[PDB]
């Protein structure tokens, strides 16, 4: 589980949003497992705007920050699950860490603020939902 909260918005994957999430909807993409919800305080965290290609998570599933390598964001099939079928998932970077169900939500972030957050994993990899493109979470 885990959220970004950046002005009036509320960043989460859409698989873990909740009701109140969908009641105050701003935005959402199945094809990215993203969806913005609105706040009425004022959010925590910062945006990256950058091309930075490496960072740090947070694993819940450890309760530890790890450093990774991780690719740009790109088109990568994810297998199906519980709550998607089969598909390309986009905007998706992928790295060498840590991850298991429940992890979805942890924040990746760089030197210049929050870059994305757990959205995949597999066998030793962790999958990351770009956020960095957004900019209108900034407005
Ligand atoms: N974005 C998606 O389509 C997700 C939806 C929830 C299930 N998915 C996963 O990858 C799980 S949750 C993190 C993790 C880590 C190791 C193995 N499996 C998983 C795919
Ligand atoms: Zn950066």
């Amino acid at each position: 589980s885990g959220a970004i909260y950046v002005g009036n918005y509320r960043v989460v994957n859409r698989h873990l949003a909740t009701h109140n999430d969908w009641a105050n909807l701003v935005w959402e993409d199945s094809s990215r497992d993203l969806l913005v919800s609105s706040t009425t305080a004022q959010g925590c965290d910062t945006i990256a705007r950058c091309d930075c290609q490496t960072g740090v998570y947070y694993c819940s599933s450890r309760r530890k920050h790890y450093p990774v390598s991780f690719s740009k964001p790109s088109l990568i099939f994810v297998e199906a699950s519980e709550y998607y079928p089969a598909r390309y998932q986009s905007h998706l970077m992928l790295a060498v860490g840590h991850s298991e169900p429940g992890d979805c939500g942890g924040i990746l972030r760089c030197q210049h603020g929050v870059v994305g957050i757990v959205s995949t994993g597999g066998n030793g990899l962790v999958g990351f939902a770009d956020v960095r493109d957004l900019l209108w979470l900034d407005e």
